[PDB]
């Protein structure tokens, strides 16, 4: 099995990722959901790049974070981040199935996309159970589904050379990293459908859902320029680091094919850049992720 | 093809399925984004029972509403739930290509899982554009699929013997209604993934999307009884109301089918009446809405 923050989910596909997945204004009803309050200290656990993490810290009560993943560049990378935006936010390498921390640490404990992927969810509850407080909130995000609802490749200009290539050359390269790095590992926890009957089955009280929609494009006219450019950067620097690691193990990708796909990607981030305001391609996709939250005595 | 009020979705049908769609607490963003502010009179085209006709001029703000729709059992249901709320909506029987307004009389208009079903869904959206004033904001709502992202049947307990019966006769009856009522003649207007698209290319600026998610099921801790309550009476008579109408047509029922269904929907109705606070069965369901709006020139 490949490590996990260089071959499957580096750190910049992570930040990609979920940029989009919660709409700034859901931000206070999240947190509230949640159980974020004045004087609460929270856990996030699998934070990968602390992106949850960095969301439930970023209002205005007064709250401190602990994140902790598995993997140092994951870490590394939260660290750059909430230092950067001045969050009170510590994090952590470790292990969710044996937290470093007493019973009682925490008022909140929270993970995002995560009781999916561990192949002992129920030890890792254990664990969010011990850790909190008694009476506390423990909430999970997951994907309702790992297929969009609906999704469309878009309709480009004409004059647009690159987006029949690179659609091509993308599920060439990606099918060739499938083989290398098999996804049925990354996906041994608690199914879509039984996170609810999962919480309940733990013992947990008052299981409360609540959907978070979600939906992702450049053409959004709601979106920020700002928000929209550091997806650019992101996307670029994501599938380049994604590609290099893949290249300095053999997968069966020339380098021939390497620097096309490099040339092709950074035509459709120049293309991005230079439509910023006239973006009508409707290139999108959309959703829903599922929020589950429960008491513990 | 057959009465839509009647044979397709009846008027408490729509009631129990809309009921759920968007959480109470949704309400104000969503207005904001469809552009409801004081002084606004907006247009609800298609409106069924309007639900989100009442959705719309529910909050604090000074704003008006006239629903329209072409079924005559859909506004007579409208209008009881609106007076019976006091709420300030008034529902007209009309047609969506052919809106029995001057131009630039309302300040919004907006439509709800519509612009899916019309077959001429330009000429609908050339209506909503003439009828609103210039530089207002036209919004649509409409599924992401026909699909729940997620889903889960449930587990009831042991005791509960109308569980198999009653999945077994449900999909029985169902596929005789689709016989009698095909559903293709409902939904020949824009595909779910066209929608953004079909606003800019309707001439609409500032196309902006907004995911809403959406989750039922009766074990959510965060529904109130009372919603739970209505949405058994709801479902009982929903079920009922649509047999008995598909019973005075002959579609392949026999009248012992029809007793049993009836028998098989009272007990799950009675149980989920019984078991109001301790129904751990998670049947649920989820996914998402996209809210699609831009403004005309
Ligand atoms: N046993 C374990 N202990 C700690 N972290 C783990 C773990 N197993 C998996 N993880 C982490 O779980 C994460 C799942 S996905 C990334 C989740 C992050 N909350 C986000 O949405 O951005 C990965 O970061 C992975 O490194
Ligand atoms: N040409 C037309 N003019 C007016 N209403 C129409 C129409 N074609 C279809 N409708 C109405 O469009 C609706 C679609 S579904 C019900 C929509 C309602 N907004 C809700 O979500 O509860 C039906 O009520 C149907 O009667």
């Amino acid at each position: 099995i490949k490590k996990w923050s260089v071959y499957f989910q580096n750190p910049e596909f992570l930040e990609r990722t979920r940029m989009f997945l919660i709409q700034k204004e859901l931000y206070p009803l999240v947190r509230n959901w949640c159980g974020v309050k004045d004087n609460v200290r929270l856990l996030d656990v699998g934070c990968g790049t602390g992106y949850f993490t960095r969301l439930l810290v970023s209002g205005d009560e007064d709250v401190s974070a602990v994140g902790i993943d598995m993997e140092e560049p994951f870490i590394e990378y939260a660290r750059e981040k909430a230092e950067e935006l001045g969050l009170p936010a510590e994090f952590i390498i470790g292990d969710a199935l044996a937290l470093p921390f007493e019973d009682n640490t925490f008022d909140i404990v929270t993970s995002h996309t995560f009781l999916t992927s561990v192949p002992d969810p129920e030890k890792a509850m254990s664990e969010m159970k011990r850790v909190v407080k008694p009476g506390g909130i423990i909430s999970s995000v997951t994907a309702m589904n790992f297929m969009p609802a609906c999704n469309n490749e878009g309709e480009y200009p004409e004059e647009c050379t690159w987006v029949e290539d690179l659609k091509k050359e993308y599920m060439k390269i990606y099918t060739k990293y499938f083989s290398a790095d098999p996804l049925e590992t990354r996906i041994k926890g608690v199914k879509c459908s039984d996170v609810p009957k999962f919480f309940t089955g733990q013992g947990l009280k008052d299981v409360s859902l609540y959907p978070i929609g979600k939906v992702f494009t450049l053409s959004n006219a709601a979106v920020s320029d700002e928000d929209k450019l550091r997806y650019i950067e992101l996307f670029y620097a994501s599938e380049i680091k994604k590609l290099d690691a893949f290249m300095e193990l053999d997968i069966g990708i020339t380098e021939e094919d390497a620097e096309r796909f490099r040339s092709l990607i950074g035509q459709k981030c120049k293309w991005l850049r230079d439509h910023l305001h006239d973006n009508y391609a409707w290139e999108w996709q959309g959703g829903a992720n599922l929020l589950v939250t429960g008491i513990c005595n």
